């Protein structure tokens, strides 16, 4: 839409305040122009037609209980491309400032959210399972990061690349929540998941195995369920992140952890230079080596943490 832009205010689904860019144009719309080409929130209104209708308010303050979800995500969508700048000087998932668009409110009970190949949708969840999905800033920059790793290395969506390809997600969707400090942990989707337990989460990078995940090469899933286990064996890379990030001893494997930004800045070279669509364990090891070796120098302590990371979780 043509108009001015403006800043409105609402409530996000835990029911936290925050302002929001819009747009005035007879109605004012979730159309955030600041940033790059624009950031678009839509509508689907329970259907599973796409992207549904930009999504229209009459006075600019967004406090309904229906407006919750499109709140977040037009907001958490800002954060997500705030730190791909700020952090990785990437503007917007193609590097060109592409628009980013996101309709939630679609179909009815769905517990899910995902990247389609044009934009993101998220499911309001069934009140049970999941709450809003664009409630979780990890979920939504998990999302988002499917649309970069799209463009850039093209890992397929089955098997190993799959694998990486959900793992890099679920890194960099855990390294916005730390960027944006909103309570950040190394869990993922602990902030809409199951509503009436506290502590647990979808996945977590920490310590995989708690919800029955490989943290181990030798425990993958070699069946041909979530397309050869694209969620189930991304655990393995995950604890693997988690170990250069923050260190420890696995399975009598010792890592000296180099921190999150470095981790972020690895894994992100690995991602736009040298990984391929039917890149596997073994290549992404190779990948982040020589990506650490680029930054940091092949004696430099970086190098060493990448190699005993990949060690401990049996990835040669
Ligand atoms: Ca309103
Ligand atoms: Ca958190
Ligand atoms: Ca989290
Ligand atoms: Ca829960
Ligand atoms: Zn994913």
């Amino acid at each position: 839409i043509t108009g001015t832009s403006t800043v409105g205010v609402g409530r996000g689904v835990l029911g936290d305040q925050k302002n929001i860019n819009t747009t005035y144009s007879t109605y004012y719309y979730l159309q955030d122009n600041t940033r790059g080409d624009g950031i678009f929130t839509y509508d689907a209104k329970y259907r599973t037609t796409l992207p549904g209708s930009l999504w229209a308010d009459a006075d600019n303050q967004f406090f309904a209980s229906y407006d919750a979800p499109a709140v977040d995500a037009h907001y958490y969508a800002g954060v997500t491309y705030d730190y791909y700048k700020n952090v990785h000087n990437r503007l917007s998932y193609d590097g060109n400032n592409a628009a980013i668009r996101s309709s939630v409110h679609y179909s009815q009970g769905y517990n899910n959210a995902f990247w389609n190949g044009s934009e993101m949708v998220y499911g309001d969840g069934d009140g049970q399972t999941f709450i809003p999905l664009s409630g979780g800033i990890d979920v939504v920059a998990h999302e988002l990061t499917h649309a970069v790793t799209d463009y850039t290395a093209g890992l397929i969506y089955q098997n190993e690349s799959g694998a990486i390809n959900e793992a890099i997600s679920d890194i960099f969707g855990t390294l916005v929540e730390f960027y944006a400090n909103k309570n950040p942990d190394w869990e993922i989707g602990e902030d809409v998941y199951t509503p009436g337990i506290s502590g647990d989460s979808l996945r977590s990078m920490s310590d995989p195995a708690k919800y029955g995940d490989p943290d181990h090469y030798s425990k993958r899933y070699t069946g041909t369920q979530d397309n050869g286990g694209v969620h189930i064996n991304s655990g393995i890379i995950n604890k693997a992140a988690y170990l250069i990030s923050q260190g420890g001893t696995h399975y009598g494997v010792s890592v000296v952890g180099i921190g999150r930004d470095k981790l972020g800045k690895i894994f992100y070279r690995a991602l736009t230079q040298y990984l391929t669509p039917t890149s596997n364990f073994s290549q992404l090891r190779a990948a982040a080596v020589q990506s650490a070796t680029d930054l940091y120098g092949s004696t430099s302590q970086e190098v060493a943490s990448v190699k005993q990371a990949f060690d401990a979780v049996g990835v040669k």
